[PDB]
Formats: structure tokens, sequence, C-alpha cells
């Protein structure tokens, strides 16, 4: 199956994944000069202050941790959004060294990692069925760089250890995902994908602005992960990001003048 190898990765997903040649793949390069301000855009709300964290689970290309979305709770709305749009999970990307990670890039240059909180639009029910829409999911982006620690990041990285390989899961209950954002909610936006199978074309995609700082062990941990199962040689779980893909007839909107 897909991952991030030479012999699996993202060069290869087009042939199970035909779509992955599609007209609006995600990531992108993020050019700030062509981006244009859009009056347009609403005020964005992230509202998480009830969110219910549940799990956090190594799935063989990340670790995502899982929240309860049964009712609104954690929400993203407003920007370029219409509707309401629940968290289901957050997960990142990261890469073997700081100068690479990131999947979106900024005038081409690559940060260290990008954490992405997956929301789905309430409007179609489930998850699944939000997957089979063009509107379906809004996933908001942020930018890693190494510098000072993140205090609200200290929890996940000290449960890494409880699930180095693939397929194992931990209780994570109470965490509260505000702590990963950065002070300014200025941003981009745009309509893409998926960055991983099955690079399905449902993403309204809001990447902010300024990045926040993890400390150096923070990310060094990231990297202590395996790819791998229990039992099996060990694969760090390292470059776990989709480069930028061509732009086609899309336009990146920005929150800021
Ligand atoms: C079942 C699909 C799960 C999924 C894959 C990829 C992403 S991302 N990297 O945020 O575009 C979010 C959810
Ligand atoms: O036709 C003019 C319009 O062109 C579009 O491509 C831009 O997104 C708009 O901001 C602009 O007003
Ligand atoms: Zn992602």
């Amino acid at each position: 199956h897909w991952g991030y190898g030479k012999h699996n990765g993202p060069e290869h997903w087009h042939k199970d994944f035909p779509i992955a040649k599609g007209e609006r793949q995600s990531p992108v390069d993020i050019d700030t000069h062509t981006a244009k301000y859009d009056p347009s855009l609403k005020p964005l709300s992230v509202s998480y202050d009830q969110a219910t964290s549940l799990r956090i689970l190594n799935n063989g290309h990340a670790f995502n941790v899982e929240f309860d979305d049964s009712q609104d709770k954690a929400v993203l709305k407003g920007g370029p959004l219409d509707g309401t749009y629940r968290l289901i999970q957050f997960h990142f990307h990261w890469g073997s060294l700081d100068g690479q990670g990131s999947e979106h890039t900024v005038d081409k240059k690559k940060y260290a990692a990008e954490l992405h909180l997956v929301h789905w639009n309430t409007k179609y029910g489930d998850f699944g069925k939000a997957v089979q829409q063009p509107d379906g999911l809004a996933v908001l982006g942020i930018f890693l760089k190494v510098g000072s620690a993140k205090p609200g990041l200290q929890k996940v990285v000290d449960v890494l250890d409880s699930i180095k390989t693939k397929g194992k899961s931990a209780d994570f209950t109470n965490f509260d995902p505000r702590g990963l954002l950065p002070e300014s909610l200025d941003y981009w936006t745009y309509p893409g994908s998926l960055t991983t199978p099955p690079l399905l074309e449902c993403v309204t995609w809001i990447v902010l602005k300024e990045p926040i700082s993890v400390s150096s062990e923070q990310v060094l941990k990231f990297r202590k992960l395996n790819f791998n199962g229990e039992g099996e040689p060990e694969e760090l779980m390292v470059d776990n990001w989709r480069p930028a893909q061509p732009l086609k007839n899309r336009q990146i909107k920005a929150s800021f003048k």
C-alpha cells in the first residue's frame, strides 16, 4: 500500500488514485504576492472551547488525535465557509530535518512541519458523506518552525512513546487544541484536496499565515515514531509530506489586506 518511500510515495500514488493528477490537488505553493485580499470573506470563527478529545492513534503514516464529533462542540465557521464544520481529528506532517516537512509552502519556503485540523460540513451528516461533496471538508493548516517550545504541544509529545508503531493507540482525553494555535488568525484559502490517498477533492483549505514555534526537542520526538508495526524492522516516521502540486485553475485568497 501507499506510503512516503521511494517505492510507494507521492510519485506512485496516481496508479491507484488517479485523482492524484486532478484539477484541485493539495498541497500547493502559496505565492504571497499573487494571493489577493478578498473582502467577501467573513470573520473566521474557531470555536474549540467544548472540544472532546478521545484517543491518539499511530496509523502507519502519522499520528491522529481524534475527537468526539457526535455533536456540535469544536467547530469552525466563517471565513470562506458556508455553515458549520465539526472537528474530527488533527495530525501533523514533518521532516527528517528542520528544513523540510511542511506540505504547503510559502513563496517556496518549507517549514519544519504542518498541523492539519480536519473538519466536516455538518449539512452532510457524517464524515463519509462529506467526502462525497465538493464542500465536504475544511482543513485548518498551521505551520511549525523550530524555536521556543509550544507548551500546548507537550502533552502530545509525551504520549508518543506509547504509540511508537503502526496500529497502536492510547487514551487522549481532555486535550485542548486551542493550545496549538498562533496568536493571529490571518490566513490564505483555496479549494483543494486531501493530501494523502484517497486524495479526494473535497477540501476548503484555510492556511494560517503565522507559524507556531515548537522546540527542537519536541519535533525530534515526532521523528522517533515508526511507520512499521511492532516486531517489524524499524522505519522512522519522517518525511511524511506530499510536495506542492500544480495550482491549475485556482486563486489563493487572503483574509488580510
Ligand atoms: C480518510 C481520509 C483521511 C484524511 C486524509 C488526509 C487529510 S489531510 N492531510 O488533512 O488532507 C485529512 C484526512
Ligand atoms: O473579473 C475580475 C475578477 O477576476 C477574478 O479572477 C478575481 O478573483 C476577482 O477578484 C476579480 O474581481
Ligand atoms: Zn494532513
